[PDB]
């Protein structure tokens, strides 16, 4: 684009009119030199920091680095706190407030005199929500990731965030660990500022952002307390000023190819299943046609090479020390699986960015022959039970369970599950299929991460830690097991999942991508005719708004009226 | 000057040696991009903020504004807290630690990789102490003033900092006010972040800094919490980087002409007597020949036109709104008393900065016809009692007392005074001369602001609030009355003041600049023969160091081994 | 002591006088509720944070944590910035400004209304300089250490702070590495906020603070960016308020026993040689009789069990995860070598604090059988060459060099050394003794860490990396080799070291604690007769003060007039 030119912030701050005297004069009460309103890029630094978002605890100091960079490049930096949907505080689930966060971000951007955006994110649902909001404005934007926590250590051994919550709690149910020992582990599990240090959702979404080209190279893996995280933040501050001048917009970066690069990256790293929903939602904002079939297709026969929990052994520190995501992206290029010419926020192509990096640890970023799985991409299951699709993360599942037929053990909701699961009178064995409903977008509500249901204690005492599980819910990115997720349509909207009964047989067949409830179309069709929504609905408030407008996980679980891009035209003046 | 060139910071951060890797590498742990060490000006921002220095409470936020300006200008800002000698916490007196602070500042500057300096100052002693330290290095330096507090208001009346402490305490002694009423006034006396809102030492030194050309024009009068204080700091941050390139040094700015400009400014503003000691000390660092005689000469027949307490009516707020110090400097120019070509830190002459300013209130910045005093300059008294000189601030004195002879009422020290003053049986009247000794640099020690001795209550009960007072001490800039100060040599070093006895007659004659003890040289000389250093002396610590090396107030009360400029040569490498 | 009682802060803030209205009133301009001045403990938080002290870069956030704790316990926290003598910025050497910092800290404490002190430290000289200053006031005080950096990783290998600076520079001289490769290591050498991650001076002095009982248990080893460092800081804030009420003073904690524990602790950890000088200096403030002989005696036959660089293999991270210093103190207790009843700041004895801790890594905190050295205590050498003493760190020395005789190759100063050392024509081999003079307190000046002289490059290419070296200088705790240090009296004051000549033979015998110059007794005396203070001496400034008043390393290199405790009596009133 042409520079110099009149930027949208000048609608507020350029001129001699009464409106400009009002806008410019009031901001000046914070002590800003007059020439800051001379047309230089005005940068909105969107911060998801909060004392109730400990994964983002260091983001104010990151903001200062960003500010410094904007000043250096001759911009005008303004820190703007935005809704922070922390995974670790919000109940019923942070997922329920992602669209709310996305909405407020969109309005904060379009409604206020900023010419460009810096997206300060970290905790799980902060990355997609700001990406959704910024994409729906399509102003020049760039991502700064907070970074993972340092490795957790318990009794001289590695402890992964979230992953060891499942492991220890299941060990306790098996009688192989006491709750007292579990409590002792708490202190040294989260011992620095940052996000979960496994390949969970936050680490995955950081990787997607970088793989999408919406963040500078090397952004994802640097630990929150690492010095180079701050270097990154300041360098990002410099870049956004130039991006605003060059008018480098999200639509030019997040293309279909870019999303394809992102999906294969998810396969290579063995990333969270939540990335599926989040990418679909974000794609729905950019205006790109992206579907579950694209995920299944692109991820097919792409091996996981990142050896981190829950799929592998190590943590984000080792991943970073090995060389981080650029090494992974370079490998994808070498396999001919990368759209090498994909443009990034640096103004350079993704390949030009990563082509010369070195793998410093092949025990962490494995050679292709030694992949944890040959086809690491999340798999999309189709069938009478999931007509709109369901997902599974193969790199953390059990090979002997990937093809499996068993009797359905059914839970009507999470309350139903929690009441039955620890009961020794529960008619269930290791060959049964655990099935749960009413845990989707509308059902839970908000679609909580309860898909990785803990096994029956009497099964766990046999040393059996994996069983086939199916639901219309999510599970933590740090979670594992042969779990089928995002079953669409959910039970709460009358999907076939609603009418699953104890005793019914279910066939799981991942290689053929099929999930089959073994009853006749006749029996199924008549079951659905008698269906009713036996869940509690809200009468007012945001819970109500959510219940009315939220879509299925198969499309990204967005709000129907929030889909698409609405541009960044400046609204009418207030007086 | 030449730019680009190799700056002194490159001695630390320039090159490829182990030591540079050491120096540069360690600083990088705070997350600094490599190019910050490329030779661009590295700015040391010396902050005198402290929680025990409430007058500088907002200097941390002001440091940030300076930082932003340095970033904008392409420099490398680094905040460095320095010794902060607060007037309101330090005992026996903040004055005793001025040289200590000055000592520490000099070493912090020369020993560390800064190419230029920003001096964040406010409370009384902070401004000169940082100026002394910086002058003895002569790197490009610039002053940022914290600023005065807002006006205090008590019971529908303006209350000035410090000035109403003397007034109320004397009113309580006069029985015209209760201590209870005094305590109630405290809450609304200091009600914003900043320094004393009268023409005290802080406001005076702020004006001296600007009058010397060591601060951007308009620096002195801006209130601490006013938005334009923040604008100023950021602009200062921009300017210091250019000053480093141009190598604009204090020695080039603080010339004899500048010090003369400062003196006439002090007269015009009716500034504190403490400016004498501070300017003499600062002159002693730059290497400028400045004496008490210079003070007397330059200030003579310079009228006070600034109508602020303790001399006048209003406060720093009105002074700022009237137009502040630039209006005052312009008036000096119109009277032909200004060295118009004196260079300032802005690169412009003092006249070029002030030549176009407007007086917005002549009730505050008075016209020459309406001046408070025609010869407002501090007067230097000579004579047998003050062989090396003594001073008095005429603009806060009583006209009928400037020429006066009276019986001496003698106090041997502050303890003696405190024991005798409130005794109704004390033989004293309004015509007596109150005399106190052993309150100088060595005597007190530290030369406290105890010179403005409260009058005997039986004299105050006559509605008489002024008496002739003589001592070797200082007094607050907020203080008033016909008080003779800085009597040199002090009694503790055997000055004639030491042997004054009750009954002796004392002649005060300001127009003839004379201070005479009316006894024969024979009687005086024989009295001195019996003099001894009648004090309990310290054997160690800084108090001892002070006792051994401190000079008289007639030369600025510096430490003998601290006088002069020692340059800014980098010492040997540490490794 | 009895509570409630009148604390020293009440001299400022307790009562109804004019002075109290002044003192209390001014601090109120920063927005403090009145009851904060009711006599509750006023805590001075002494912060050595500075942008030019990157090792203490995160101390403001710890200061905030300390503040929160003080509030909780019902105190009145006030942050007070103090002089920060960073090893990595100050030249000629930070050591020259350790005493300057101690003076300023002392005066800031005694001169201001604080009832207790929190010492925020990190970088080498910050800990002892503040401990000296606080000890000379003897108010209730407690230490918070910033904490070490994370491990440096370059090309999949551990890099220790400082230690690998010496190693690589010698490797480059040996031709085993290029300088270009050295620069690539810079980025990943210091990659988090904190001090050297080896057992350097900072880690040593941090351990001394904890071993003395002047910090909460576990304070020394916690990484700067670890969450529990912040927990530590807040708990310290709570504790200091209680310490002030109980009046728990440094003199009660830093007893002869406490210093003995610290010395024995230093041996176990294989700590820096600088701990000798610093402990001697600090003991001289408390008024405890401590000498070099105490060091020699207490350290003899105490084995180093800490497996960290430069003595061992690992870094402070591994040390912390293993259990840190409490485990080390426990082992001394188990060996019967600990003064178990020594009181600590927690109000409990050191044994009560550590007796139940667990060793989580026996490869890092070694069992006695696998100690690096059997007698790990620093050894004191005596003889004609060092009549007042010299020291050596055995755990990082070469066993085969501990008893050794060789031709002395003499360098007259650091300039002499650097001019000759890299010359291939220099007559020297692996059996010669490298000797350098004029690097002591007065000589250098400031006694730099240059004692570990790099070997001749032609010697290094033979694979010989250690030589016996002698000087009057210091060396980094991160340094290693058979190096003789702190030779007293120094050459600059006419010590026998001054008259050493090329060709002289020197006998080193650590078991017999002897250092012998092989010349006749007569020849030495006549050599000294020709000695002159052949240095460029300062004529003014602090450099002059240093030259006039600094003592030898044999007593801690303090300033002679600063020794001892001068108490904390509140000074005379300021008005
Ligand atoms: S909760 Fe923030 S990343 Fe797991
Ligand atoms: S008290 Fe700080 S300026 Fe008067
Ligand atoms: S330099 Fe600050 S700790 Fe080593
Ligand atoms: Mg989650
Ligand atoms: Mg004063
Ligand atoms: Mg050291």
């Amino acid at each position: 684009a042409e520079w110099p030119r009149k930027l949208r912030s000048q609608e507020w701050y350029g001129g001699t009119s009464r409106d400009v005297i009002y806008h410019r004069g009031w901001l000046k009460n914070q002590g800003y030199p007059h020439d800051l309103f001379d047309g230089r890029p005005v940068i909105g630094i969107l911060n998801t920091w909060s004392d109730m978002t400990p994964c983002n605890g260091h983001l104010r100091e990151l903001a200062e680095k960003v500010k410094a960079g904007v000043w250096e490049a001759g911009g005008f930096p303004l820190e703007v706190p935005v809704f922070s949907a922390s995974e670790n505080t919000f109940r019923p689930t942070a997922m329920m407030y992602r669209n709310l966060a996305a909405l407020a971000v969109e309005e904060a951007i379009r409604g206020q005199p900023m010419d460009g955006c810096v997206l300060l994110v970290g905790c799980d649902k902060t990355t997609p929500s700001l990406l959704m909001g910024a994409a729906s404005c399509d102003l020049p934007s760039i991502v700064v990731t907070g970074g993972p926590m340092l490795n957790g250590y318990f009794r001289g051994e590695r402890v992964g965030s979230g992953t060891h919550l499942w492991k220890f709690s299941e060990m306790v149910k098996a009688g192989e660990m006491t709750q007292a020992e579990f409590l002792e582990a708490e202190a040294s599990m989260s011992r620095s500022s940052g996000t979960c240090n496994t390949m969970g959702t936050a680490s995955t979404m950081a990787s997607m952002a970088e793989a999408l080209g919406m963040a500078l190279s090397g952004n994802a893996a640097i630990p929150g307390v690492d010095s180079r995280r701050k270097v990154m933040a300041q360098l990002t501050g410099r870049r956004i000023v130039q991006m605003v001048k060059d008018d480098l917009k999200p639509s030019e970066i997040m293309t279909k190819q870019a999303f394809e690069n992102a999906i294969r990256t998810n396969a290579a790293i063995g990333g969270s299943t939540n990335a599926v929903i989040h990418l679909l939602a974000i794609a729905g904002r950019v205006g790109i046609d992206l579907s579950l079939d694209d995920w299944d297709r692109c991820g097919r026969d792409v091996p996981t090479i990142v050896n981190l929990m829950p799929s592998g052994k190590y943590l984000m520190e080792e991943f970073f020390y090995a060389g981080g995501l650029p090494v992974v992206l370079k490998r994808l290029g070498e396999a001919g699986l990368l759209h090498k010419d994909a443009l990034t926020v640096s103004g350079e192509t993704v390949w030009d960015e990563v082509k010369d990096v070195v793998n410093w640890n092949e025990d962490v970023i494995l050679p292709a022959e030694k992949a944890l799985t040959s086809s690491g991409g999340i798999v999309v299951l189709r069938g009478n039970l999931a007509p709109k699709g369901a997902v599974l993360k193969p790199s953390a599942a059990s090979p002997h369970l990937l093809v499996h037929k068993g009797r359905a053990v059914v839970f009507e909701d999470i309350d139903d599950y929690k009441a039955k699961i620890n009961d020794d009178n529960l008619d269930i064995d290791e060959n049964c299929i655990m099935v749960m409903k009413n845990c989707g977008p509308k059902g839970y509500p908000g679609m909580a991460e309860v898909g990785n249901m803990g096994l029956p204690p009497k099964v766990l005492k046999k040393g059996i830690l994996d069983m086939v599980r199916i639901s219309d819910a999510r599970m933590s990115g740090t979670a594992y097991g042969t779990v089928v997720l995002h079953t669409s349509p959910e039970a709460a909207v009358g999907g076939p999942l609603a009418v699953v009964k104890n005793g019914d047989m279910i066939e799981l067949d991942v290689p053929n991508r099929r999930l089959h409830l073994d009853i006749s179309d006749e029996e199924l069709a008549r079951r659905l005719a008698e269906w009713q929504p036996n869940h509690d609905l809200p009468t007012s408030g945001y819970a109500f708004l959510h219940q009315q407008h939220v879509e299925g996980a198969d499309t990204g679980a967005d709000l129907d009226f929030l889909k698409g891009c609405r541009g960044n035209a400046v609204g009418k003046d207030s007086h």
